[PDB]
């Protein structure tokens, strides 16, 4: 399945995955396109945090559905 990811730059970037990915793996996918490594971003769904060792299949997220992908720091 296939999804889009938005950034805070207004940056959308289409990612291919399984419902049964790894919220690691999954991060892993982020890291090789967009080189910023893995602890320095949370990635958040439906207003709840994925937790790391659960699959996609945990959190109802369909194919093509908006992630939020947040950096380090919460805000200005």
């Amino acid at each position: 399945m296939q999804i889009f990811v938005k950034t805070l730059t207004g940056k959308t970037i289409t990612l291919e995955v399984e419902p049964s990915d790894t919220i690691e793996n999954v991060k892993a996918k982020i890291q090789d396109k967009e080189g910023i490594p893995p602890d320095q971003q949370r990635l958040i769904f439906a207003g709840k945090q994925l937790e790391d060792g659960r699959t996609l299949s945990d959190y109802n997220i369909q194919k093509e559905s908006t992630l939020h992908l947040v950096l380090r720091l919460r805000g200005g």
